[PDB]
């Protein structure tokens, strides 16, 4: 069994010349030579079968990634697992080798306006497909956007993705939530379970702002300090936007806050393309119902060098019902993963 930072990384003979490229909360990621396609590739060792939570996110991500075929969404090339449920402890996901991600890029590289444009175009082109599948990503952030040496951008990490369910979105004030704090839409803290498409556009808008300045625009240290950062810049919600918040705890919190005027994007980003700041504004709308949708973003003048709706495909087979996973035992979930991975077995 090949070892890597000697654990087991048993991608047997087909995949060789392993090297560490990070880890996580499910397993470890490696580069590796594919002795069949003569090309380096990424491999994610996932060991989730101990905890029902890990099995859900793994089942979720594999189902979605197998259903999705799109240039700007990471593909699965292969899955390595034991031929039997009893022998299967780990699963290995084989994926196109991507040389970096937007997080790693933003810490060290200044982006030209052409790069920011093209990156944002590819993010929304990928998100248009995702949203057309009635899926919500719900964890869009720079580390979840992978790049190769020719700046092709692929969206990954569908662990927290749900089927859109806007009828059942409403919830109380300060409702708990799992996805990256800095990219969380204001309604998440206020009255939203994160079950409508507009939560992804908010995250994309945060990513645009980050690409313009190499800093996260809303670096809140905790849950309510996230809301303080957003209104620190958008200013106080209008009566109209408050009118939409019917839940009295959320409403009275927002009423309790001192008046703050809108801080206009040009003073935050004086070097930015004005068309970029215009699109940023529509993406970072306090009111989810007023927030630009993915197809309108793609049609924005900022993206006109790329905009081609004939070349921005939608999904053939959208998810038409929620994935009823929430309290299935981690034993049924291993079975479902076994079954979802069968097509890659010889
Ligand atoms: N296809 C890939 N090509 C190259 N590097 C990758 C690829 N997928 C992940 N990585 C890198 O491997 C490391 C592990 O991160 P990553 O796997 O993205 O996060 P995780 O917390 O393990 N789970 P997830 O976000 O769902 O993918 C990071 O440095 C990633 O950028």
């Amino acid at each position: 069994a090949a070892a890597a930072g000697p654990q087991v990384f048993d991608v047997g003979p087909r995949y060789t010349n392993l090297s560490y490229i990070g880890e996580g909360a499910y397993g470890m990621v490696c580069s590796a030579y594919d002795n069949l396609n003569k090309v380096r590739v990424a491999i994610k060792k996932i060991s989730p079968f101990e905890h029902q939570t890990y099995c859900q996110r793994t089942l979720r991500e594999i189902k979605i990634l197998l259903r999705f075929r799109h240039e700007n969404i990471i593909g699965i090339n292969d899955i390595i697992r034991a031929p039997t449920i009893e022998q299967m402890k780990d699963v290995y996901i084989v994926q196109d080798l991507m040389e970096t991600d937007l997080y790693k890029l933003l810490k060290t590289q200044h982006l030209s306006n052409d790069h920011i444009c093209y990156f944002l175009y590819q993010i929304l082109r990928g998100l248009k497909y995702i949203h057309s599948a009635n899926v919500l990503h719900r964890d869009l952030k720079p580390s979840n956007l992978l790049l190769n040496t020719t700046c092709d951008l692929k969206i990954c990490d569908f662990g927290l993705a749900r089927v859109a369910d806007p009828d059942h979105d409403h919830t109380g004030f300060l409702t708990e939530y799992v996805a990256a704090r800095w990219y969380r839409a204001p309604e998440i803290m206020l009255n939203s379970k994160g079950y409508t498409k507009s939560i992804d556009i908010w995250s994309v808008g945060c990513i645009l702002a980050e690409m313009l300045s190499n800093r996260p625009i809303f670096p809140g240290k905790h849950y309510l300090d996230q809301l303080n950062h957003i209104l620190g810049i958008l200013g106080s919600p209008s009566q109209e936007d408050l009118n939409c918040i019917i839940n009295l705890k959320a409403r009275n919190y927002l009423l309790s806050l001192p008046h703050k005027n809108k801080v206009p994007w040009n003073r935050l980003f004086p070097n930015a393309d004005s068309k970029a700041l215009d699109l940023l504004d529509k993406m970072l709308t306090f009111n989810p119902h007023k927030r630009i949708e993915v197809e309108q973003a793609l049609a924005h003048p900022y993206l006109e060098q790329y905009y081609d709706p004939s070349d921005e495909p939608i999904a053939e087979a959208p998810f038409k019902f929620d994935m009823e996973l929430d309290d299935l035992p981690k034993e049924k979930l291993k079975e479902l993963i076994f079954e979802e991975t069968a097509r890659f077995q010889p």
